[PDB]
């Protein structure tokens, strides 16, 4: 009833879950996919409520009428004064990286070059680098641009998957969960760290995260800022303090979904449970945070300060921006109106 299914993407998900689960005493359950496809399928049959979804999943859950409820919200030297909950969204910033040891590597070589991408379907990792591409070389054979690549999502058996790892024992190889060496923003930057890709399509703050410390897992502890570059438009280089010059879109923030009619009871619950387990919660520190996994960004991404109301009520092309939604569209018409399930 006041109980709330939050739908996990694979083992690790489900097992922060699970914790979430018992501190909770039981207010949110688990319902744990192999795929953030499959928990939209779980959300719209009503087995699970909510999930949080990166911009590209909320357009296709969009479409099936699912609906944004409340966004991650960041840390921010502006609207400081105006508290986290109510806060405005300032969007992240989508980048290419690159290693400062390959040089000569810009924007307009990357042609046949090695790419890391989050997974097929999500903002920096894909519909931005590859709407861009698209344009650009007027061809909807995308999977033809980079010689190989690991876009977890893709065929196992096609070049878009030959630099995916799998897991500990190499199987699941390219699955689009944490299961996957090399998924999502952590994963596509570890790719580029270890010199299987060229290049890794990220958000800006997956470098500083990742890099002089701030990591400490064992292929990040030695990596150093300056051995980066970003790739801009104008086919220029520069440092990853840049970024704000040296992008390619800004996108919006991943974001709680649910189903329209589950909104307003998703929304109560989980400002609650963040009371008790978000930054400062009652309880954060002491025996359970939220918005922590160990660089690994499990249900929430790990810089999550907290999650913030949306306002002026916005539906999904609303809240994605009119920008990103024909990004998308156009994108969508090489891979016509209606639910993808
Ligand atoms: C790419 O991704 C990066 C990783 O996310 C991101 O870097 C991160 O930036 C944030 C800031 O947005 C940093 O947070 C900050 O961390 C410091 C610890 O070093 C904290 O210590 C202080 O916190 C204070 C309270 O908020 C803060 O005071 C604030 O209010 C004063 C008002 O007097 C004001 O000062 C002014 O600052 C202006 C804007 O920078 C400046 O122009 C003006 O001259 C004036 O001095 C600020 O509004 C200020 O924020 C203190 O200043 C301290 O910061 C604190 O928690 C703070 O939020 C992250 O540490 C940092 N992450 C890492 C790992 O390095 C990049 O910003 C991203 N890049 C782009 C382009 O988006
Ligand atoms: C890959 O390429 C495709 C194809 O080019 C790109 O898709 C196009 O993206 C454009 C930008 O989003 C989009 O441009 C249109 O621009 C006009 C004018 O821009 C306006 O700016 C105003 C700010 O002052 C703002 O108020 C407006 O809303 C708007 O943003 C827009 O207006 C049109 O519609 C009006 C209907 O009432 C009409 O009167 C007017 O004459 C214009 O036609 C429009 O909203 C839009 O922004 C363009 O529409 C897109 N083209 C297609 C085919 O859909 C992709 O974005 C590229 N991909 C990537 C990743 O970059
Ligand atoms: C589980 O949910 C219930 C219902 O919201 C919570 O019980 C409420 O707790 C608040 C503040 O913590 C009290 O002031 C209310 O009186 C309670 N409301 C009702 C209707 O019982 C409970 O705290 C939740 N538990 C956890 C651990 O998240
Ligand atoms: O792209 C412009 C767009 O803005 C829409 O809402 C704001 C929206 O913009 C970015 O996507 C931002 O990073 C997001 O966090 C934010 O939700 C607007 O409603 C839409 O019509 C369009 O103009
Ligand atoms: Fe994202
Ligand atoms: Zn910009
Ligand atoms: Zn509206």
């Amino acid at each position: 009833y006041t109980r709330v299914v939050w739908c996990a993407v694979g083992p690790e998900e489900q097992k922060k879950c699970q914790q979430w689960s018992q501190q909770s005493g039981q207010n949110v359950t688990c319902a744990t996919a192999s795929t953030t496809d499959d928990c939209i399928v779980l959300v719209l049959k009503g087995e699970a409520d909510a999930l949080n979804l990166d911009g590209g999943y909320i357009y296709t859950a969009g479409k099936c009428g699912l609906v944004p409820v409340l966004a991650e919200n960041r840390k921010s030297s502006k609207h400081s004064s105006l508290d986290c909950v109510l806060r405005p969204t300032e969007g992240y910033l989508a980048v290419a990286v690159v290693k400062k040891a390959n040089e000569g590597l810009t924007w307009n070589s990357l042609k046949d070059k090695k790419s890391c991408h989050t997974a097929v379907d999500r903002t920096a990792g894909w519909n931005i680098p590859m709407g861009l591409i698209v344009n650009q070389t007027g061809s909807c054979a995308f999977d033809e641009f980079f010689s190989q690549s690991c876009a977890p999502g893709a065929d196992p058996k096609s070049r878009l998957c030959a630099l995916c790892a799998g897991d500990d024992q190499g199987l699941d190889k390219c699955v689009p969960n944490s299961k996957e060496k090399y998924y999502g923003y952590t994963g596509a930057f570890r790719c580029l760290a270890e010199d299987v890709g060229d290049v890794a399509f990220v958000k800006n703050d997956t470098v500083w995260e990742n890099t002089n410390g701030e990591s400490t897992a064992d292929w990040a502890k030695n990596l150093k800022r300056e051995d980066f570059r970003l790739l801009c438009l104008d086919g220029t280089r520069k440092p990853v303090t840049e970024a704000q010059s040296c992008h390619l879109a800004v996108a919006p923030n991943h974001a709680v979904v649910s189903r329209s009619d589950r909104a307003a009871h998703v929304e109560q619950v989980l400002l609650h449970q963040q009371a008790l387990f978000g930054k400062n919660g009652k309880n954060c520190p002491d025996k359970f945070c939220l918005f922590k996994s160990e660089t690994k960004n499990l249900l929430f991404n790990d810089n999550t300060e907290c999650l913030a109301k949306l306002g002026g009520r916005p539906t999904y092309e609303e809240y994605l921006g009119t920008e990103y939604v024909t990004a998308i569209a156009n994108l969508k018409k090489c891979s016509l109106e209606a639910c993808a399930f």
